[PDB]
Order: C-alpha cells, then sequence, then structure tokens
C-alpha cells in the first residue's frame, strides 16, 4: 502492498533501473523518458502509448499536455 512508490512505472510498473517488459535487451541504449512532473515512464512504452492511440494525448496519468521533458 500500500505504499506510495513512484520509483516504478505505471505501463508496466518496472523499475526505472531496469530493462522494458517487451524488451530482452541487456542494458545499451533503452533508457527512460521523464515528462514536465516527476512523471517518468519507458520512452518506448511512453512513447508508443501516445505513438499508438491518437485520439487522446493527455498524459496517461496528469490531465496536463503531455510533454517529452528531459
Ligand atoms: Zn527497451
Ligand atoms: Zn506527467
Ligand atoms: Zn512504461
Amino acid at each position: 502492498g500500500s505504499v506510495a512508490n513512484d520509483e516504478n512505472c505505471g505501463i508496466c510498473r518496472m523499475a526505472f533501473n531496469g530493462c522494458c517488459p517487451d524488451c530482452k535487451v541487456p542494458g545499451d541504449d533503452c533508457p527512460l523518458v521523464w515528462g514536465q512532473c516527476s512523471h517518468c515512464f519507458h520512452m518506448h512504452c511512453i512513447l508508443k502509448w501516445l505513438h499508438a492511440q491518437q485520439v487522446q494525448q493527455h498524459c496517461p496519468m496528469c490531465r496536463q499536455e503531455w510533454k517529452f521533458k528531459e
């Protein structure tokens, strides 16, 4: 669990210090992407979330215009 840990994604609830679920990559070019806010999701993941669904663009969590923050 009931703890509030933001160290885990929301789409695949994985540790930012790990490799994507659908990606068996060792750890070379598979980092993560952050948003306007603490929001931190895996590039490929999030990217696909918005790159697959054009209907809604608003962040998958906040109602703010999804921003590909650095
Ligand atoms: Zn990956
Ligand atoms: Zn966000
Ligand atoms: Zn993800």
